[PDB]
């Protein structure tokens, strides 16, 4: 009575909804909002930023990051050099611009030269094999997109409490999901489904 | 009747208050919260994240960034490789951790090896000469800290509207300052003072 079955969650994800994603069933886990990169709108980005740390990340497969010439920031969360999609952005940081950059990272027609680096989005490199190889939120995002038949790209950020800025643990995530009509899943659940 | 005189603003800054900082007097300017890096607490970081884009940046002088071995992210806003202060942080992204990292970047006793890279704070390299050479929010932050007799390090983020995630222009910044008891200045004002 807490977690949504995966096949129902995937349909929500396919229809451009966020999912609240926990590591497993533990009450002390902190929740992330995750949705498909190609489906994030200005309004949905505004929502994500409003209720999160605002350190908005875009999980991509290593292969896709390689195609887009987004190398690891250095040579643990696998940050690439940051970026903005050049055409149609100004400040880069706005909900509109962050959403556009995120959709562009998912778009299979995007080219390396279409992006300015550094920028205001944080792409992440998901390991090949995804959740079977690393049970990270990065791998979860790309896995969800893959299972949904979408481009292997997601967008994520950590839920934070309005009251005090503490990250939302399970109880608060359940409350947030109820208030905003967002389904909750956990990574263990996803691993079980694909295994 | 909008902008606080610089000497009064500096005293507020010295006492660990944020300032709302605009480029000049134009009503279309978007506002940033800026405060001294060494003075930011868990609670003040929570506040900054709550009302901003959450893409929290820490302006440092080039000399200080060089000392801390924080090279430009690539070889426009001058991002360095991101970082977390290692000791006393866990997730890096929490208000507590982001605040600690920010204070640590200001601390003249901090050493390069004290930080993990990449991380969850975005240090920025302010150009030598600060606002006399580049009228950026990066240079403004380091200038304010310098004028306040503090370490040449600040912390900044863009104010965003709760309603729709649009960046706060002047009118909304005035409202925000009144609601939260935060003074407003502009960069042109600061340039005039130092010139
Ligand atoms: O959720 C997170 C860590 O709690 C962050 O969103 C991170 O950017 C990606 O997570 P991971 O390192 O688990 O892939
Ligand atoms: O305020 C900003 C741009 O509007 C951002 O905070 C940026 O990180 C630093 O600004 P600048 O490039 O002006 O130094």
């Amino acid at each position: 009575n807490i977690f949504t079955p995966i096949e129902e969650a995937l349909e929500a994800y396919k229809n451009g909804e966020f999912l609240i994603v926990m590591d497993d069933e533990d009450r002390e886990n902190e929740g992330d909002l995750i949705m498909a990169a190609e489906l994030i709108t200005q309004e949905k980005m505004a929502f994500l930023v409003r209720y999160s740390s605002g350190y908005v990340c875009v999980p991509l497969s290593e292969e896709r990051a390689n195609q887009l010439e987004l190398p690891p920031m250095l040579a643990g969360t696998a940050y690439t050099i940051t970026c903005d999609f050049a055409e149609g952005t100004t400040t880069g940081i706005s909900a509109h611009d962050r959403a556009l950059t995120t959709r562009s990272l998912a778009n299979p027609n995007s080219k390396p030269q279409d992006f300015i680096k550094p920028g205001h989005i944080l792409p992440l490199r998901a390991v090949p094999g995804l959740l079977k190889k690393r049970r990270g939120h990065t791998e979860a995002a790309v896995q969800l997109s893959t299972l949904a038949g979408l481009q292997p790209a997601g967008v994520i950020c950590e839920l934070v409490r309005d009251e005090d800025g503490l990250m939302m643990r399970l109880d608060d995530c359940i409350q947030f999901g109820k208030k905003h009509g967002i389904k909750i899943i956990n990574i263990n659940q996803l691993v079980e489904y694909i295994s």
